[PDB]
């Protein structure tokens, strides 16, 4: 039977009510409207399930705007003779978008089940020809517990940082956007304000890249900003952005960094080098090995959800601070006041 | 009585009117949204007091957003046909959570 009894039309005149579930049902039952909005909850927008008859075969933007509610007002209004504030419209497509509502790292995330082959401790050693150290193996697998982390468990503490220090072609941003895939972010530059929280919407791996030295001030702005676990935004009802799914990795050029002894114990540095790579990060980094490595992140973080899951085993800690003290500027006046001491 | 009695119906029209009363009535005693709100005295926001029914299972977010209104004011209408304004919705629930309003530190 046709949809069209279930519209609710005033008794008197026999015309349909500007209201939400006249809508709602003329969305979910209109052949040309039919199921073409959906919500994406990584980014928080709405996208198109399908490309709508008013666009393009080839436009490639998949992000509902302003003109297609228009469109769709115009529709409504041609076929059905009533007349949508646009307003509601957007109601209506917002709701029936969350009700569509998807993950796309979620789905990438859970795409296909984690064999037996342990990626996620030899990620920065075979790919940036890092070393076979314990602290190595563990801060990569704690950054990538914490990636996936983030992405389960939105709001979460993990304040650490994965630092790549390497030549000019090591591969390391290659690496990190090979790991971030759609999501990998690296447009961000300065990291005070309120409009920074806006640039991470749909970001998952943000990329901190130090070509030049930074300034005293840059390092204690990323030191705020990767501390930070809620983003606070906005058309009613402050809509707290909340999760703050991003998970961050620097990448320097210098070989000393660390300036302040406050950034250390959060700043986890990784010597990578060249020609004792196993795999290239330009070849081998594929979305399949990729994927199979954040699965299996999710079973090693599943096993026991929480923050303090996430923090580096106590050898690995204690001599984190070893490599944190041998990455830090030496201020070479202690030896001198030594010699004289002696 | 029944709680669907004490609605304010047009008698003219023997349509629900677009008030206040009615707002607060629909939302005191309906199921789906009995009591879902309370108010944050430390930290100055409306937060949930459980999960709506149109949220994931899996949430772990407590902030009421322009989406749960967006809900509530379809949900009110599909059941009651009153259409409510966004604005009439989210000064009931304002009022509502001040009602149960709370100081987590204390
Ligand atoms: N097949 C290849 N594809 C891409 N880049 C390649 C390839 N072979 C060599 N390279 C070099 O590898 C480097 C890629 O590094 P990038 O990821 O762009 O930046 P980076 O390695 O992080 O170095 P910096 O210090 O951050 S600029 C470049 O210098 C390229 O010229």
């Amino acid at each position: 039977n046709d949809w069209k009894s279930q519209l609710r039309r005033s008794a008197t005149t026999q015309a349909l009510k500007k209201t939400t579930t006249n809508a709602e049902i003329i969305l979910c039952n209109d052949e040309s409207l039919k199921g073409l909005v959906q919500y994406d909850a990584f980014e928080k927008v709405t996208k198109l399930k399908r490309l709508p008859y008013w666009r393009s075969k080839g436009d490639a933007n998949y992000y509902w705007a302003d003109i297609d509610t228009t469109h769709v007002i115009s529709h409504i209004d041609k076929l059905y003779n009533v007349q949508f504030s646009r307003d509601l419209i957007d109601t209506v497509i917002e709701k029936e978008a969350y009700q569509n509502r998807f993950h796309p790292i979620k789905s990438m995330i859970e795409s296909k089940s984690w064999d037996g082959i342990k990626r996620i401790e030899t990620l920065f050693i075979d790919y940036l020809g890092a070393e076979d150290n314990h602290y190595n193996r563990e801060v990569t697998k704690k950054w990538m517990m914490g990636a996936v982390a983030r992405i389960y468990q939105p709001g979460i503490k993990y304040d650490s940082m994965i630092i790549l220090y390497g030549g000019q072609g090591v591969g390391k941003s290659t690496a990190v956007s090979k790991l971030g895939g759609h999501w990998y972010n690296q447009s961000i530059k300065t990291f005070k304000g309120d409009e920074v929280y806006k640039k991470l919407q749909g970001s998952w791996i943000c990329e901190i890249e130090e070509l030049s030295a930074f300034q005293k001030s840059t390092i204690e702005d990323i030191k705020g900003f990767i501390s930070a676990i809620v983003d606070i935004y906005r058309y009613g009802k402050r809509t707290e952005r909340h999760p703050r799914q991003c998970v961050f990795v620097g990448t320097t050029n210098n070989y000393e960094f660390l300036k302040d002894q406050t950034g250390n114990r959060r700043f986890f540095p990784i010597t990578t080098d060249k020609n004792k790579a196993t795999k290239s990060p330009f070849d081998d980094l594929t979305p399949v090995v990729v994927q199979q490595m954040f699965a299996e992140a999710r079973v090693y973080f599943d096993e026991n959800p929480t923050d303090k899951a996430l923090l580096l085993d106590k050898e690995a800690s204690e001599m984190a601070l070893k490599v944190q003290e041998a990455h830090s500027e030496k201020d070479a006046l202690v030896g001198e006041i030594e010699e004289f001491l002696e």
